[PDB]
C-alpha cells in the first residue's frame, strides 16, 4: 500500500535531468521532518520547500497496489507517445518506493528516476539514482548518478562529497529568504572548484508546477 | 591566425551541459549574419541575441596561432582545478576552429564543446557537438550530441528533426520581446511531444555572463 500526495505531469525542474517531461509521484512522509511546521526548528532536516503531508493533492491518494499507482502514473502520460519518464520523490521515497512498484513501472515501459536524501538505502534498479545529502543526517548512498547538494547547510563538509562515487556533482541553492545570496554562493564554488556543476530549481523561474 | 570577439570563464547557460563550468570562446564573425543592425531584416538568421563583430571585447583579439588562443583560454582556469572545458562559439566557430586548435586544445586538457549553427561542416574529434539549426539555412550537421532547437521560427518541420542522429533533442525560447510567450509554447511542445526537453537560458535567468 501507497500513501502518496500528489502525482502530476511536468518538466523536472532540477539537476542533470532539468528541462525533461516527467511524471512526478510524490509520497507523502518523510524520515528526516514530520512535515508540520511546529517540528521544523527541531528538525533533522529544516529547509525544506515542500508540502509531503497527507494524500490530498493531485491525484493523491492510498493506493491498494504498485498496479493501481502505475495506472495512475502511466495516465497521465500522453497518448502514443514514450520516453516514459517518472520521478519518485516526496517526502523520501524510499520509505515506500519497493521492488514490485519499480518492476511495474518498468513493464508499463517507464524509465525511474528518484530524488532521495541518501540516509535510506536505496533500490540498485531505480534507472536513476539522485542523492541530495543532508548535513545533520546519516549518508549511506555513496553512489548513484547524480549528487545534488543543496547549500548552504551549516556542518556541511561540501569538498569532501566530491570524493563519492556519482557521475555528476551539483550544488543547488537553498531557497528561502536568501535565495539569491545563496545562487551567487554556489556559482562561485563550481567556478573555483569545476567537478561541481550548478542546479537551479528552473520550475521556480519559469513557474510550472 | 584567429578572430575572436571575447574569451570568457562563466557556467555553461544552455543545453546539456547547463549549469556547468566552462571558458567560452567567441569567434568573431557569423556566416547567416553580418552582425549589422541594418543588415538584420534581410538576413538569413535574424533573431540572433549576440553581439560578434569585432576583436574588442574581454581578452578579445586577433591571436598568432592555435598556441597563442590556447594560453590565453587555460589561463583563465582556475589553477590546479582540472575538468577543463572550453565552449568554442561566436558567431559561427566553424568559420575559424582548426584541427590544430582542437589538438592543442585537448593537449592542454580541455575538452571541447562547440555551438554551431549546422550550415558548416564540424570537425568529429570535437568532444560535445551542439547543433542549432537555423530554418532558413542549410542544415548539413546531421549528427551530434545535442540538436538545441530555438523556436518558434517560421519555414520549421519541428518534430522532423527528432529523425536525425542526436542523443538529446532540445527546444530553446527564442528570447526578444516574446521570450515569456516563446517559453509557454516551448514547455507545452515537450510535454505534447516528451522526446524534446526544454533549454533554458539559465545565465538570463542568473545573471551571469
Ligand atoms: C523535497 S526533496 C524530496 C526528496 C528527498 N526527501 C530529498 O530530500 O532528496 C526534493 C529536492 O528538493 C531539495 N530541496 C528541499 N528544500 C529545498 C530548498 N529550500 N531549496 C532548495 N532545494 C530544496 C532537496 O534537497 C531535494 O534535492
Ligand atoms: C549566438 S549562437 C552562436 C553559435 C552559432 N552561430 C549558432 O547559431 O548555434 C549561440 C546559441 O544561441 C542561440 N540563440 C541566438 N539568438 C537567440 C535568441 N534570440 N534567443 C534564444 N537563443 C538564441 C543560437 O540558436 C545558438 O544555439
Ligand atoms: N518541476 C518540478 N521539478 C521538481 C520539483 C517540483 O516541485 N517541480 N520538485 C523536486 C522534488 O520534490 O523532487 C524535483 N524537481
Ligand atoms: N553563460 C552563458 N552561456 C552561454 C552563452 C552566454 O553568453 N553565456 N552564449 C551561448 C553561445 O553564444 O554559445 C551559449 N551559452
Ligand atoms: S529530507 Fe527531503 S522531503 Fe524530507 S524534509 Fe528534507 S528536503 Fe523535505
Ligand atoms: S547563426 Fe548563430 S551567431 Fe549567426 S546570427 Fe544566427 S544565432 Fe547569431
Ligand atoms: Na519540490
Ligand atoms: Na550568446
Ligand atoms: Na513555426
Amino acid at each position: 500500500t501507497y500513501a502518496v500526495k500528489e502525482i502530476f505531469y511536468t518538466l523536472q525542474g532540477e539537476g542533470a535531468n532539468a528541462g525533461r517531461p516527467a511524471v512526478f509521484c510524490r509520497f507523502a512522509g518523510c524520515n528526516l521532518w514530520s512535515g508540520r511546521e511546529e517540528d521544523r526548528a527541531q528538525a533533522v532536516c529544516r529547509f525544506c520547500d515542500t508540502d509531503f503531508v497527507g494524500t490530498d493533492g493531485e491525484n493523491g491518494g492510498k493506493f491498494k497496489d504498485a498496479d493501481a499507482l502505475v495506472a495512475t502514473i502511466a495516465g497521465l502520460w500522453p497518448a502514443g507517445e514514450a520516453h516514459r519518464f517518472v520521478v519518485c520523490t516526496g517526502g523520501e521515497p524510499m520509505l515506500q518506493l519497493d521492488q514490485p512498484l519499480v518492476d511495474a513501472l518498468h513493464a508499463a515501459g517507464f524509465g525511474i528516476a528518484i530524488e532521495t536524501n541518501g540516509s535510506l538505502p536505496v533500490l540498485e534498479s531505480i534507472d536513476w539514482i539522485c542523492v541530495s545529502p543532508k548535513a545533520d543526517a546519516p549518508l549511506v548512498v555513496t553512489k548513484g548518478n547524480e549528487l545534488k547538494v543543496v547549500i548552504p547547510q551549516d556542518n556541511q563538509r561540501l569538498a569532501d562529497y566530491a570524493k563519492l562515487d556519482f557521475e555528476y556533482f551539483l550544488v543547488q541553492p537553498m531557497d528561502g529568504p536568501s535565495r539569491d545570496l545563496n545562487t551567487k554562493l554556489a556559482i562561485d564554488w563550481c567556478k573555483r572548484h569545476p567537478q561541481w556543476r550548478l542546479s537551479m530549481q528552473t520550475h521556480k523561474y519559469l513557474n510550472i508546477p
